[PDB]
């Protein structure tokens, strides 16, 4: 009776700055002493619709996994507010990267523009529409040198009420919000990357610029650029949205191709092995044993722990769409083999494999997914980390949870840990 959602799982520790739709800040994990951003919107003040919408619109973008799309974890609420508790980011906004370095080579720009199209790719099949993407709603996660970035600030528009003028389409002028908007303002991000100035250069002047659609590759510094990557600008550019390119293309383009060739080494073998006999024994293990990992790697894990596996995810995205298919893996086996030296069915294992680890059918195997199949059980068996899952279940707090208690897919805690082993 005396307890609440939020305040009996996390613990407030600092104020991080305020999101348009509400303050974030980041708060810990009392059990696990995990760290959190959570985001605290005002239910009176914010609301539009039902609570009821709201809350199918948040289970939503809870399930979008991307590796550059910002992560939500659970929502909860109190009398006055929303909790959406997401993973925490570091690193800062990208506009301040793009400060101090002032501009980018082809080839950094196309590590970072990359991810950018690979999750608004993403977003537009799960059929979001950014309509303010800029550097400001882009965070890196860390302070390392090539960490991912995310994309952030987008989803609550129907639901809550709450520099934009260089990024914003011809059309979004005029009263139209659809998914080309975000590839127009992809690529002025890209033409900033390259040049370190905006397409369009008071604002009544930066909007008319806009309006007319006018650019050009005048500045001194695009006579060193390469024409593809002019080619990928002018696409995305383009005044009429029924003729702009798509996000999928932007990815595809070849002038991404070119510095998008992240491809495994002979050093990353030690975490290739690794996650092989992991793999083996996670589709050895019964469909129960095989769902409590998923829950618990989707769901109590952190960025520093799959820090080792991140870098194997990424060299085995050729494509970079964000998610390893069916024939990635294959690739990945023959060439996981020929750094050892070994001759290589791979295809048969793999196609087996695929049911087991795709555990919510979308045809590939998400990160998430990855995880769960490729780390070590040791780090998901923490004491801290069984004591959060079995108080997430026990809805009712006895002490001991009842047999449909159980949505991993009575008991006391000790019990419970055995099971789990
Ligand atoms: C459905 C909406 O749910 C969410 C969930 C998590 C969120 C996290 C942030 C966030 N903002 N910031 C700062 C704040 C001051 O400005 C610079 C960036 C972080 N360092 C964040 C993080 N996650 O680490 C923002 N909006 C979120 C919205
Ligand atoms: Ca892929
Ligand atoms: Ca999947």
């Amino acid at each position: 009776g005396h307890m609440g959602t939020f305040a009996e799982r996390y613990n407030i520790v600092c104020m991080l700055g305020k999101g348009s739709f509400g303050e974030v800040l980041k708060c810990k994990d009392r059990i696990t002493q995990q760290e959190y951003a959570v985001k605290v919107i005002n239910k009176a003040s914010a609301k539009n619709k039902d609570t009821s919408t709201i809350l199918r619109e948040v289970e939503l973008l809870k399930k979008l996994d991307h590796p550059n799309i910002m992560k939500l974890f659970e929502i909860l609420e109190d009398s006055s507010s929303f909790y959406i508790v997401g993973e925490l980011y570091t690193g800062g906004e990208l506009f301040d990267e793009i400060i101090k370095r002032k501009r980018f080579s082809e080839h950094d720009a196309a590590r970072i523009i990359k991810q950018v199209f690979s999750g608004i790719t993403y977003m537009h099949k799960h059929n979001i529409v950014h309509r303010d993407l800029k550097p400001e709603n882009i965070l890196l996660e860390s302070k390392e040198k090539d960490c991912d970035i995310k994309i952030i600030d987008f989803g609550l528009s129907t639901c809550f009420q709450q520099g934009t003028a260089y990024y914003i389409a011809p059309e979004v002028l005029r009263g139209t919000y659809d998914e080309k908007c975000d590839v127009w303002s992809a690529g002025v991000i890209l033409y900033i990357l390259l040049s370190g100035t905006p397409p369009f250069y008071n604002e009544y002047d930066i909007l008319k610029r806009v309006e007319t659609g006018k650019y050009a590759f005048d500045l001194p510094q695009w006579r060193t650029i390469s024409d593809d990557a002019k080619d990928l600008i002018r696409k995305m550019l383009t005044f009429h949205p029924s003729l702009r390119i798509t996000a999928t293309q932007c990815l595809e383009h070849p002038w991404i191709q070119k510095y998008s060739s992240e491809t495994p080494t002979i050093s990353d073998l030690p975490s290739l092995e690794s996650a092989m006999t992991n793999i083996r024994q996670f589709q050895a293990e019964k469909k129960l044993a095989q769902a409590a990992l998923l829950y618990m790697a989707s769901k109590l894990t952190t960025l520093d722990e799959t820090k080792q596996l991140t870098e194997i995810f990424r060299k085995l995205d050729t494509n970079n769409d964000g998610m390893l298919d069916r024939d990635e893996l294959v690739r990945g086996y023959h060439e996981f083999m020929r750094l050892k030296g070994v001759d290589s069915t791979i295809e048969d294992q793999i196609d087996s494999l695929m049911p087991l680890l795709d555990m919510d059918g979308s045809g590939s195997i998400e990160y998430s997914e990855f995880i769960a199949s490729a780390i070590d059980r040791t780090i998901l068996l923490s004491r801290e980390r069984m004591e959060r899952a079995f108080k997430m279940f026990d809805k009712d707090g006895s002490g001991k949870i009842s047999t449909k208690e159980l949505f991993k897919l009575e008991v006391d805690f000790n019990e419970f840990v055995e099971m789990l082993q």
